[PDB]
């Protein structure tokens, strides 16, 4: 039993991490094969301009206490591209993979090269994440585990000035329409991620809280016109498929948990908590709350 | 800015999840060096488990009898003594991949990462604090017995807790690594319930400091408060009490934020008297009570 806000093990991940420094600017890299990943403003705007002034011997990456010696360098995108002369030994398994908002993934926040902490968010639908970052974490990476396969789905460049965050995929385009480059710069109206929302009231129901469920049962059309008005995305035939294995797990068909979230938008919880939150939670997928209620291990 | 739970990277403890197979029982051991510990339970059947007789079930086991796998690779068992709640299986080859390390007991509100374990494979990693009542309020599954609570402060990782059982409640109880549990509980299958949880008040102080921190106001007021008289609101709430020492700690952030610890605790005592009113702080409904002043700080400076 339990339900937490659970990322996959750092380890695959932390022997990719290292310090990369141009200028005054010390950022973190992500080592993989013999290269070197970073947000392309560690330069720092002409980008391609202020790149090729740049030499090898301008970048310092270290590896721990080694330093890495820089044999080249590209741009692709907003990702600055760092060829190194070592392979890094304890590449893992990996892929560079784009996801969409509502999907979430783990961050292993670091500073000067060196893993700090790891937490669990979402893409939210509005491109920025709600993370958690202070100065030097640019370049810290958000990632999935699938089998034994790292997924590297985020790069950090960006504080907005909300306190939310922007960053790209590990090919340099960002999620959002955001630029990396200091000027006036707002996220959008955000929006809940209902099929997330639902996920997270199925584990719920596998944890034993009930109290929620009703007798009801809702169209897809019904829902999204109530889901519109309350600031939730609307839920597609795909999202109610995804859903399945969860529906027949618990015996409440998507349609009878959305009348569910359908009442608990428009009447609250009442003093009552869901696996001990007073708000409705959207940042566990359906496949998060299957690996977490059925014990999938990396 | 921003605020999140945040759990230590795990890679350091990755390394030692081995998995430990004693007849039909396998859970998670802890490889460290030539040791591999893990809960004593796992030399039990489900029939010993109401009234077991670990010395007397150890001494009938051989070396042989436990199976240790790290990876693809078995490790062989060279001896096995028992310390209080923990079972450690010395092994033939000491474990490369072991980090600086300490065991360290922990005080109810310090909080924690747990890496859990099914078969001696890390499939997640999340952030815990020891409730006053000695429970950890964890997300665990059959077969996560041996799963390891701790925090990597600097290099060295401090292992705080092994995971040993779950309460009837859903909430789970386990010991430090030398095998001592948190609270009042028993490594038998005898009738066992959590105290009354309580929140964790100086938690929640620190994470009323974070907010302010991260330019949450709302809450503030013009009030202050003696430390008895918010005990004796706070207590009404079931929260803890707030020591002087508790004080002392919300110092630096009281320092930091500019409002006095006692002038925090009044704050508090108007959120728990009038809820949060649609409101939310740091993104929550609720009190948060499971970040300590000193992640609170680590997480907002660095
Ligand atoms: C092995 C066992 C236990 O609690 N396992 C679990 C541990 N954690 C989570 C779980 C979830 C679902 C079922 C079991 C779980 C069984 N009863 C018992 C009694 C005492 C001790 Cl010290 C250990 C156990
Ligand atoms: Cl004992
Ligand atoms: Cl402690």
């Amino acid at each position: 039993s339990g339900f937490r806000k659970m990322a996959f093990p750092s380890g695959k991940v932390e022997g990719c991490m290292v310090q990369v420094t141009c200028g005054t600017t010390t950022l973190n890299g992500l080592w993989l094969d013999d290269v070197v990943y970073c947000p392309r403003h560690v330069i720092c705007p002409n980008y391609e301009d202020l790149l090729i002034r740049k030499s090898n011997h301008n970048f310092l990456v270290q590896a721990g206490n080694v330093q890495l010696r820089v044999i080249g360098h590209s741009m692709q995108n907003c990702v600055l591209k760092l060829k190194v002369d070592t392979a890094n030994p304890k590449t893992p398994k990996y892929k560079f993979v784009r996801i969409q908002p509502g999907q979430t993934f783990s961050v292993l926040a670091c500073y000067n090269g060196s893993p700090s902490g790891v937490y669990q968010c979402a893409m939210r639908p509005n491109f920025t994440i709600k993370g958690s970052f202070l100065n030097g974490s640019c370049g810290s990476v958000g990632f999935n585990i699938d089998y034994d396969c790292v997924s590297f789905c985020y790069m950090h460049h960006m504080e907005l000035p909300t306190g939310v965050h922007a960053g790209t995929d590990l090919e340099g385009n960002f999620y959002g329409p955001f630029v990396d480059r200091q000027t006036a710069q707002a996220a959008g109206t955000d929006t809940t991620i209902t099929v997330n929302v639902l996920a997270w009231l199925y584990a719920a129901v596998i944890n034993g809280d009930r109290w929620f469920l009703n007798r009801f049962t809702t169209t897809l059309n019904d829902f999204n016109l109530v889901a519109m008005k309350y600031n939730y995305e609307p839920l597609t035939q795909d999202h109610v498929d995804i859903l399945g294995p969860l529906s027949a797990q618990t015996g409440i068909a998507v349609l009878d948990m959305c009348a569910s979230l359908k009442e608990l938008l428009q009447n609250g919880m009442n003093g009552r908590t869901i696996l001990g939150s007073a708000l409705l939670e959207d940042e566990f997928t359906p496949f998060d709350v299957v690996r977490q209620c059925s014990g999938v291990t990396f």
